[PDB]
């Protein structure tokens, strides 16, 4: 049975780091819902980019659980992700049934902000580390990609492939994750 | 003044391929129109991402000319932008006025379809070089980004962030180029 993907939309999110990984998962024969955190309603991305999220957070969650929760980066997007009650739920649900979460570039400081994952090696945009260390709850990483058992982070737009891939990997294996990866012409 | 760019979305685009460079394009300072080839509502990308448009391609057509015309790839995508006459128009005056065009995978087979900047140097994805090659009206490379002139052309979503640098760097210089790409985490 294939595996399913929830990635959470929110308002200033980086649009290449949802699209890269939707896209790629999408690649990888993932079944992918891009749930909306306000609602149904288009979502304008941080660089204005706006895109219609299949689904709200409130209906997708009815249709969980998912083999990995995926959040993107951005600041303001980030910011929204921490703030979010719903989204606080859905991270506990997915750490407590062992399910893998994925994070790129400021979305790490949302697993901070929800207390998920405390402990683990991870990575962040450079310029996001400091608030995800306040306190010292994780161990940081200057890796592309870290992944931490069922915590997967990653640093920027420029690592989001190789983010995806992880994904990938950690669900379909690595001969998906290769035959997924040889027509991007990645170098 | 800034400079600006049109970017022609299509049913069928790659959405990789659109994101990246619209993004990385606004980074730049570069005013960028997402403009829709079939009008103003939303688009149906490649691997179902819905993207919705700054414009019509009819209504951006209106406040050119552009300093780049930006052609995402796909392949239904280009084929959409190799049928359209309202492109073929818009390419033809952009190469008229030594404007620059760009495109990306299979995008470059839409110049071939509107006979634009034949006898250049060109590249494209590996799956798309006999359809560009189609009566030897250029000359082929394997260069991950290749600009002969006016015409930058490069080969997938894993060359996406190389092409948005290079259409940076020839509108807005190198130095430009740099400190847009230093905080995206590129290898
Ligand atoms: C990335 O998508 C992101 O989340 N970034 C924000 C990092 C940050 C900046 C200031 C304060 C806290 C966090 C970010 C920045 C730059 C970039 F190119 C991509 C991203
Ligand atoms: C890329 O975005 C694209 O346009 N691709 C199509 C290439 C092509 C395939 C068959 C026949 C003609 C052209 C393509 C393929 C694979 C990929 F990963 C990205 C793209
Ligand atoms: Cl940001
Ligand atoms: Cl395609």
């Amino acid at each position: 049975a294939s595996k399913r993907a929830l990635v959470i939309l929110a308002k200033g999110a980086e649009e290449m780091e949802t699209v890269i990984p939707v896209d790629v998962m999408r690649r990888a024969g993932i079944k992918v819902t891009v749930a909306g955190l306000a609602g149904k309603d288009p979502v304008q991305c941080s660089r204005d980019v706006v895109i219609c999220p299949d689904a709200s957070l409130e209906d997708a969650k009815k249709e969980g659980p998912y083999d990995v929760v995926v959040l993107p980066g951005g600041n303001l997007g980030a910011q929204n992700l921490s703030e979010s009650a719903a989204v606080k739920e859905i991270l506990k649900e997915q750490e407590n049934r062992k399910g893998l979460i994925a994070a790129i570039c400021a979305g790490p400081t949302a697993l901070l902000a929800h207390e998920i994952g405390f402990g683990s090696k991870v990575t962040t945009h450079p310029l996001a580390k400091d608030k995800m260390m306040n306190g010292g709850h994780y161990t940081y990483s200057e890796n592309r990609v870290e992944k931490d058992g069922l915590i997967l982070t990653s640093r920027g737009p420029g690592t989001s492939f190789e983010f995806a891939l992880a994904i990938v990997e950690a669900l379909n294996g690595k001969e998906v994750a290769a035959q997924v990866k040889a027509p991007l012409v990645l170098k």
